Protein backbone atom coordinates (compact mmCIF):
# COMPACT_ATOMS: atom_id res chain seq x y z
CA UNK A 1 0.00 0.00 0.00
CA UNK A 2 1.83 3.28 -1.27
CA UNK A 3 -1.96 4.66 -0.07
CA UNK A 4 -1.56 3.53 3.36
CA UNK A 5 1.61 4.88 3.58
CA UNK A 6 0.83 7.97 2.06
CA UNK A 7 -2.31 8.89 4.21
CA UNK A 8 0.46 7.81 7.15
CA UNK A 9 2.90 10.80 5.80
CA UNK A 10 -0.11 13.24 5.50
CA UNK A 11 -1.40 12.52 9.22
CA UNK A 12 2.42 13.13 10.25
CA UNK A 13 3.13 16.04 8.34
CA UNK A 14 -0.02 17.82 9.43
CA UNK A 15 1.54 16.73 13.04
CA UNK A 16 4.55 18.24 12.74
CA UNK A 17 3.22 21.93 11.47
CA UNK A 18 3.92 24.34 13.63
CA UNK A 19 0.67 26.54 14.75
CA UNK A 20 3.24 29.27 16.35
CA UNK A 21 4.76 32.43 15.44
CA UNK A 22 8.41 31.26 14.37
CA UNK A 23 9.72 34.15 12.25
CA UNK A 24 13.85 34.09 12.35
CA UNK A 25 13.97 37.66 11.16
CA UNK A 26 10.82 39.76 12.10
CA UNK A 27 10.57 41.81 10.17
CA UNK A 28 11.40 40.03 6.58
CA UNK A 29 13.30 41.74 4.54
CA UNK A 30 11.70 39.50 1.94
CA UNK A 31 9.10 37.93 1.47
CA UNK A 32 7.74 35.69 -1.46
CA UNK A 33 4.14 34.63 -3.01
CA UNK A 34 3.41 30.87 -4.55
CA UNK A 35 0.74 29.55 -7.28
CA UNK A 36 0.62 26.11 -8.16
CA UNK A 37 -1.79 24.37 -10.56
CA UNK A 38 -1.94 21.76 -13.93
CA UNK A 39 -1.51 22.10 -17.55
CA UNK A 40 -2.10 19.42 -20.19
CA UNK A 41 -5.04 18.00 -18.05
CA UNK A 42 -2.66 17.05 -15.08
CA UNK A 43 0.55 15.95 -16.61
CA UNK A 44 2.50 18.85 -16.00
CA UNK A 45 2.61 20.97 -13.01
CA UNK A 46 3.47 24.78 -12.75
CA UNK A 47 4.41 26.61 -10.29
CA UNK A 48 5.42 30.36 -9.99
CA UNK A 49 7.35 31.62 -6.65
CA UNK A 50 7.86 35.97 -6.64
CA UNK A 51 10.22 37.44 -4.38
CA UNK A 52 9.05 41.02 -2.63
CA UNK A 53 11.12 43.26 -0.21
CA UNK A 54 9.29 43.86 2.75
CA UNK A 55 7.90 46.49 3.97
CA UNK A 56 7.85 48.21 0.18
CA UNK A 57 6.18 44.84 -1.44
CA UNK A 58 9.00 45.57 -4.54
CA UNK A 59 8.88 42.87 -7.17
CA UNK A 60 12.54 41.76 -7.28
CA UNK A 61 12.79 37.98 -8.89
CA UNK A 62 10.28 35.84 -9.84
CA UNK A 63 10.57 32.21 -11.21
CA UNK A 64 8.36 29.71 -13.17
CA UNK A 65 9.08 26.04 -12.53
CA UNK A 66 7.33 23.28 -14.75
CA UNK A 67 7.46 19.39 -14.48
CA UNK A 68 6.09 16.29 -15.62
CA UNK A 69 3.32 15.22 -12.60
CA UNK A 70 4.33 11.67 -11.35
CA UNK A 71 1.23 11.13 -9.01
CA UNK A 72 -2.37 10.86 -10.45
CA UNK A 73 -4.78 12.71 -8.53
CA UNK A 74 -6.01 11.15 -5.45
CA UNK A 75 -8.56 12.52 -3.11
CA UNK A 76 -7.27 14.09 -0.28
CA UNK A 77 -4.00 13.86 -1.54
CA UNK A 78 -3.87 17.44 -3.85
CA UNK A 79 -0.78 18.71 -2.06
CA UNK A 80 1.57 15.64 -2.76
CA UNK A 81 1.37 16.71 -6.57
CA UNK A 82 1.83 20.15 -5.56
CA UNK A 83 4.35 20.41 -3.42
CA UNK A 84 7.34 18.93 -6.13
CA UNK A 85 6.67 22.22 -8.45
CA UNK A 86 6.61 24.89 -5.52
CA UNK A 87 10.17 23.05 -4.42
CA UNK A 88 11.45 23.62 -8.03
CA UNK A 89 10.29 26.82 -8.33
CA UNK A 90 11.76 27.99 -5.12
CA UNK A 91 15.02 26.27 -5.53
CA UNK A 92 15.45 28.46 -8.56
CA UNK A 93 15.05 31.54 -6.40
CA UNK A 94 18.26 33.39 -6.16
CA UNK A 95 18.08 34.36 -2.09
CA UNK A 96 15.90 32.73 -0.45
CA UNK A 97 12.90 34.82 1.75
CA UNK A 98 11.83 35.37 5.12
CA UNK A 99 8.01 34.54 5.19
CA UNK A 100 6.28 32.88 1.98
CA UNK A 101 2.54 33.40 1.04
CA UNK A 102 1.05 30.66 -0.86
CA UNK A 103 -1.84 31.07 -2.39
CA UNK A 104 -4.00 27.74 -1.55
CA UNK A 105 -5.00 26.09 2.25
CA UNK A 106 -2.63 26.19 5.25
CA UNK A 107 -4.41 23.84 7.82
CA UNK A 108 -7.73 24.44 6.83
CA UNK A 109 -8.00 21.54 4.82
CA UNK A 110 -9.60 18.33 5.23
CA UNK A 111 -6.58 16.59 6.56
CA UNK A 112 -5.14 19.99 8.10
CA UNK A 113 -2.59 19.74 5.58
CA UNK A 114 -3.03 22.55 2.25
CA UNK A 115 -0.68 22.59 0.19
CA UNK A 116 0.77 26.01 2.18
CA UNK A 117 1.11 23.88 5.21
CA UNK A 118 3.08 20.89 3.25
CA UNK A 119 5.37 23.11 1.16
CA UNK A 120 6.12 25.33 4.69
CA UNK A 121 6.49 22.87 6.52
CA UNK A 122 9.25 20.35 4.06
CA UNK A 123 11.29 23.30 3.00
CA UNK A 124 11.12 24.75 6.61
CA UNK A 125 10.21 28.42 6.43
CA UNK A 126 7.57 30.59 7.94
CA UNK A 127 4.58 30.33 5.69
CA UNK A 128 1.01 31.30 5.35
CA UNK A 129 -1.80 30.00 3.37
CA UNK A 130 -4.17 32.74 1.74
CA UNK A 131 -6.91 30.79 -0.08
CA UNK A 132 -9.54 32.09 -2.67
CA UNK A 133 -12.07 29.59 -1.79
CA UNK A 134 -13.64 27.42 1.31
CA UNK A 135 -12.49 23.86 1.11
CA UNK A 136 -13.92 22.75 5.00
CA UNK A 137 -15.09 24.70 8.02
CA UNK A 138 -17.94 26.80 8.74
CA UNK A 139 -18.28 30.59 9.38
CA UNK A 140 -20.57 33.58 10.14
CA UNK A 141 -21.44 34.96 6.77
CA UNK A 142 -19.73 38.18 6.40
CA UNK A 143 -21.50 41.82 5.85
CA UNK A 144 -20.21 43.41 2.61
CA UNK A 145 -18.29 46.06 3.59
CA UNK A 146 -14.52 45.85 3.45
CA UNK A 147 -12.82 44.29 6.84
CA UNK A 148 -15.76 42.40 7.36
CA UNK A 149 -14.15 39.11 9.82
CA UNK A 150 -15.15 36.00 11.06
CA UNK A 151 -13.64 32.62 12.26
CA UNK A 152 -13.20 29.96 10.46
CA UNK A 153 -14.86 27.01 12.75
CA UNK A 154 -14.73 23.15 12.72
CA UNK A 155 -14.95 20.67 15.16
CA UNK A 156 -14.67 23.21 17.51
CA UNK A 157 -11.59 24.72 16.56
CA UNK A 158 -10.75 27.62 14.41
CA UNK A 159 -8.55 26.60 11.09
CA UNK A 160 -8.67 30.21 9.54
CA UNK A 161 -9.36 33.72 9.48
CA UNK A 162 -12.25 34.66 6.59
CA UNK A 163 -11.42 38.36 5.71
CA UNK A 164 -12.90 40.73 3.31
CA UNK A 165 -9.48 42.22 2.30
CA UNK A 166 -12.08 44.88 -0.57
CA UNK A 167 -15.12 46.21 -1.23
CA UNK A 168 -17.08 43.94 -3.18
CA UNK A 169 -14.51 41.05 -3.71
CA UNK A 170 -14.81 37.71 -1.93
CA UNK A 171 -12.82 37.38 1.30
CA UNK A 172 -9.47 35.42 1.76
CA UNK A 173 -9.36 32.44 3.89
CA UNK A 174 -5.94 33.02 5.91
CA UNK A 175 -4.49 29.84 8.02
CA UNK A 176 -0.99 28.82 9.27
CA UNK A 177 1.24 27.85 6.83
CA UNK A 178 3.20 26.88 8.93
CA UNK A 179 5.66 29.25 12.02
CA UNK A 180 2.64 31.38 11.54
CA UNK A 181 0.16 31.53 13.76
CA UNK A 182 -3.57 32.06 12.66
CA UNK A 183 -3.99 35.41 13.90
CA UNK A 184 -0.38 36.46 12.96
CA UNK A 185 -1.37 34.87 8.90
CA UNK A 186 -3.92 37.45 9.18
CA UNK A 187 -1.87 40.39 10.57
CA UNK A 188 1.22 39.67 8.26
CA UNK A 189 -1.33 39.51 4.86
CA UNK A 190 -3.02 42.95 5.82
CA UNK A 191 0.58 44.28 5.86
CA UNK A 192 1.03 43.25 2.06
CA UNK A 193 -2.15 44.94 0.75
CA UNK A 194 -1.77 47.05 -1.68
CA UNK A 195 -5.23 48.32 -3.67
CA UNK A 196 -6.02 44.53 -4.91
CA UNK A 197 -8.25 41.19 -3.48
CA UNK A 198 -4.84 39.20 -2.99
CA UNK A 199 -1.91 40.68 -0.90
CA UNK A 200 0.91 41.52 -2.95
CA UNK A 201 3.26 38.13 -2.93
CA UNK A 202 0.32 35.97 -4.32
CA UNK A 203 -1.64 38.76 -7.04
CA UNK A 204 2.13 38.56 -8.09
CA UNK A 205 2.26 35.07 -8.39
CA UNK A 206 -0.71 34.61 -10.25
CA UNK A 207 -0.10 37.34 -12.31
CA UNK A 208 3.68 35.94 -13.40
Amino acid sequence: MDLASLRAQQIELASSVIREDRLDKDPPDLIAGADVGFEQGGEVTRAAMVLLKYPSLELVEYKVARIATTMPYIPGFLSFREYPALLAAWEMLSQKPDLVFVDGHGISHPRRLGVASHFGLLVDVPTIGVAKKRLCGKFEPLSSEPGALAPLMDKGEQLAWVWRSKARCNPLFIATGHRVSVDSALAWVQRCMKGYRLPEPTRWADAV
